[PDB]
Formats: structure tokens, C-alpha cells, sequence
């Protein structure tokens, strides 16, 4: 099941980022100049917890990742279905009580899907292999990333093991860089 | 990269089908209801064509497939997404200038991953290998759907090749049995 991972990847990149990516900044001066706050950051943050643990709210994760407000929805005909609609989310992140850093921040979804397929038995999916396809999964999203036409300093991966642990911390000391 | 469609078959069944499948019967009665023309059918019918070809606009592939509305939409916290929001399309199947079915209905959009990845130098899938990666994702969903809790009556799979060909025909045909 290494290919699990691999198709996985490619997945997201097709289905998902290539869509996205390009539309982002406009998405996002958008907001910046139409509903507000500081300004939010440029780059879309995408958590990958190699433990596959992904919480459906953020800020169960960690408080000082607060929810400020939607993205405008962006929508097209996908597929057969009118309007899909791709939605992001924009967090502030807070440090010792100040508002630190804003910026556009989800999880990697597929990371649910490894997840699930573990736990159950007609996916032949060992729940030892959550780590190693976890990993296969960030290294194919980055060399996919590295030459994708799409991606000009507007997507930023973000990988962590938990062993304590501050995500807001991990995700500020990126913010900080740019 | 058999465990290609493997993955995809069971991403597309835990993200999404086991999601919006149980909640679905409910969308259609409230339009049923609220919106409205004949009774749209009670199940989701999926479009698998095994060239992977598959167009964003339904009515392009079949002018005898005519977009009527959009169910009422379902959302929910995702990964990080607040209210992400899931969409689905009512079609009206003609036949020589009658209505002669209503359903929802859509492509199975990893279908579209597939063909996309068989273009991607560094994707590493062979052109060649779209037939044989599409009937394997059709056979591993059949099988998920076989023996799935949310799969009571409420999914419906269509598989075809084009070798003239009536795509309405051949959803008509599955609406009639029903
Ligand atoms: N009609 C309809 N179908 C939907 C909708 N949302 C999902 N689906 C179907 O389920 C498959 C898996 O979805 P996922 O959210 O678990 O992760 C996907 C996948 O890893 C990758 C490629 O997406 P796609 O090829 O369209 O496969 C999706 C589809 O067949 O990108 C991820 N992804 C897709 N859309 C989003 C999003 N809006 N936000 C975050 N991640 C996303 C739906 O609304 N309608």
C-alpha cells in the first residue's frame, strides 16, 4: 500500500491545490481590503500530523488557534455538480494573550482518510503503517509542491510528530519567517 | 500502482460517501418538500465511465441530461474547515422531448484524479493504464458498498464504456428498475 500514500498525494495536488492555489491571493486581498485585524498572511499554512490525528476543529488542537472568519467561498462546476464550493478557513494565532499571527490554515484531509482505512479491515490496511504512509504522503505533497507551476510562495507545509508540544508555537515560528 | 484506485475507491467512500449518504434521503425529502415537476428519486447515482473522461458541465456529455436545481446544501466542520459545505445537483433525464426521470447525480470525481495523474510526467502512471485503474476503482467500491452501514438503498453505481451511446438511456435504464 505505498501507492496509498502516493495516489493520495497526487490526489490532493489535482483535485484540490492546482484548483485552489492560483485563486488564493486574490481570495485573500479580497478579504483583507472588503471584511477588515492585521493583515492575513499570503500562503495557504496545511497542518500534517504524521500521527494522522486530525480533529475536525482547530482549535480543540490548541486554544491559541482561534477561528476569525471564512475565506470568500470560491466555487465552480466540478464533475457534474454545479457551484462545488471550496472553502478555507482564516485562524488567529495567539501567544501569551497577543494576537500573533492571522493566516489561512487547514488541515491535510487525506491525512483522515490513512486514518480511517486502518481501522478498517476490508481496506487491508495495517494500523502499524499509519507513520510510513503519513510520511510517503508529505514527501510526495513537497515534490510535487517544488514543481508545480501553481505554488509561488502561496503554500507552506507544516509536518510534526508530537512526542510537551505547542501547535500555535509551530505554526508562528513559519509565520515568523515569511 | 494498483493500490492507486485502491486508495482512491476508499478515500472517495470515507470523505465523502459515508458522509453525505446517510443524511441524503433527508436533502431529497426537504426538496421534495420545500422546492417544488415530478419526484426526484431517492438515490445517489454515481457516473463511472471507465475512459475517465469526465467533463465538469453533465448537460455537455448529453444535452438529454438537463440541471434542474441544487439540493439544499450539507456543511459541517472539516478538518480545520468551518461549515465546509457539500453540493449535489438535481438532473431531469429526457427522452425524445419527455421528462422521464428526475435524480441527483454526478461523476465519481477520483476518476478525473486518474486521468489527470496518467498526463503528470512525474506522476509516474502510464497512459495505458487508465481502463485497468478505473475498473479496479469500480470493483473496490461496489465492494465497499456492498457491505457499507450508510449504503441502505440510497447509491446507485453506473459503469460504462463507449465503444451509438445514449448516457440519459442508460441512467434511464437503472431509474426504471428502481
Ligand atoms: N459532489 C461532491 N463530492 C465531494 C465533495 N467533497 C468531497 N467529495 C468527494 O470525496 C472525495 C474525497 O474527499 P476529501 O475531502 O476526503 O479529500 C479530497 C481529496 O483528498 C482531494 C481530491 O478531491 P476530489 O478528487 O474531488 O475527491 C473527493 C470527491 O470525489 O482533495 C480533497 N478535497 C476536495 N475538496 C476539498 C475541500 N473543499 N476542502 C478541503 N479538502 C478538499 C463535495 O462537496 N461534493
Amino acid at each position: 500500500n505505498f501507492n496509498v500514500a502516493h495516489g493520495l498525494a497526487w490526489s490532493y495536488y489535482i483535485g484540490y491545490l492546482r484548483l485552489i492555489l492560483p485563486e488564493l491571493q486574490a481570495r485573500i486581498r479580497t478579504y483583507n481590503q472588503h471584511y477588515n485585524r492585521g493583515a492575513v498572511s499570503q500562503r495557504l499554512y496545511i497542518l500534517l500530523p504524521l500521527d494522522c490525528g486530525v480533529p475536525d476543529n482547530l482549535s480543540m488542537a490548541d486554544p491559541n488557534i482561534r477561528f476569525l472568519d471564512k475565506l470568500p467561498q470560491q466555487t465552480g462546476d466540478r464533475a457534474g455538480i454545479k457551484d462545488r464550493v471550496y472553502s478555507n478557513s482564516i485562524y488567529e494565532l495567539l501567544e501569551n494573550g497577543q494576537r500573533a499571527g492571522t493566516c489561512v490554515l487547514e488541515y491535510a484531509t487525506p491525512l483522515q482518510t490513512l486514518f480511517a482505512m486502518s481501522q478498517y479491515s476490508q481496506a487491508g490496511f495495517s494500523r502499524e503503517d499509519r507513520l510510513e504512509q503519513a510520511k510517503l504522503f508529505c514527501r510526495t505533497l513537497e515534490d510535487i509542491l517544488a514543481d508545480a507551476p501553481e505554488s509561488q510562495n502561496n503554500c507552506r507545509l507544516i509536518a510534526y510528530q508530537e512526542p510537551s508540544f505547542s501547535l500555535s508555537q509551530e505554526v508562528l515560528r513559519h509565520l515568523r519567517q515569511e
